[PDB]
């Protein structure tokens, strides 16, 4: 029972402040389960190293692990390691990357959550990459998809979540969410539920 | 003083096994009022008969694409759109040619969650997306409080079409994974995070 060997980075996706990659597994688990991801990242030309850990069945299933924290128009060096029972693994060989310049934001995660009553939600903003300058604010769409379209709600960028009220009872509802910066509009969030 | 809209032209088609995602640009002119629908018409080759659907406009501007249901796998289409507007059906498109992809893995399925009143649960309905040609045997699900660590997965029986998750810690976030199976193999996974209250 041995640390992993090193995984090997497949290919790296940057936007504006993050980056998404996509990397193989070690060829030798070294006996043990790989248990956690651990990335090291930073501009080309500093000494200090960033890191993040990262559930390995977690990134198996989503197929990546996004870094945070970047800056625009700005080249990366990143590696990775993998941890098991006996510990951290061989660090693989850097890749190196170059993040977007600025423009609009990426879109919003969204997270449900049960609201003030049984025809209602709440529904929670995971804030995503903004793109390299400040949220302006948050444009919500919804329905019942049963009926028309309710107006726009806008939001200001330091909300954390949008309440949806006043809905039917047990009928499905769709959500779209679009954040907007000084650049642009991003890619809409779409969020489909049952009251 | 208004007119019915121009015709919308298609980028290109994504399509799988039984299914297509249609990507294309509104009409250049909308013609004076607001488009309110799309209409979507596909043939297969040799066939006769013009199948069809609509599709709501602000939701297929949302997403770029409008997604064409109940094709036979390994097969050539022809497809087009309309646009409805308060003056009416305007120009058809020209027909864009694509062949489905054979049979194989299901496509990642939709997840419909249905927040429990008692603020700690949740019904996952799982919305009927492109099987791939072949039934779905067993939608496998794996879900775990960002906190701790993975709940065993739980295998779904074939036909079922929904997962409850109860008895869930309180004021924690959740993260499901769901996966669909059939006989050519396991579907990339959906997933979706919600929060107990």
């Amino acid at each position: 029972a041995d640390t992993p060997s090193s995984p090997s980075i497949d290919q790296v996706e940057p936007y504006s402040s993050t980056a998404q990659v996509q990397f193989d597994e070690p060829e030798a688990t070294g006996g043990v389960p790989i248990l956690k991801y651990k990335a090291e990242w930073r501009a080309v030309g500093e000494e200090v190293w960033h890191s993040k850990w990262y559930d390995a069945k977690e990134a198996s299933m989503e197929g990546i692990v996004t870094i945070v924290g970047l800056k625009p128009e700005t080249t990366y060096a990143v590696r990775l390691a993998a941890l098991n029972g006996k510990g951290l693994g061989e660090i693989s060989a850097a890749s190196e990357f170059k993040t977007q310049p600025v423009r609009e934001p990426s879109a919003p995660k969204l997270e449900g959550q049960m609201g003030e009553d049984g025809n209602s939600i709440k529904v929670n903003l995971i804030k995503q990459d903004d793109g390299g300058s400040p949220i302006r604010h948050y444009l919500v769409r919804y329905r019942a998809l049963s009926s028309e379209w309710k107006p726009e709600i806008r939001l200001p960028s330091g909300s954390d979540h949008v309440m949806l009220k006043s809905l039917d009872w047990n009928a499905e509802y769709e959500v779209y969410v679009v954040a907007e910066n000084q650049q642009g509009k991003s890619k809409a969030a779409h969020f489909v539920f049952r009251t």
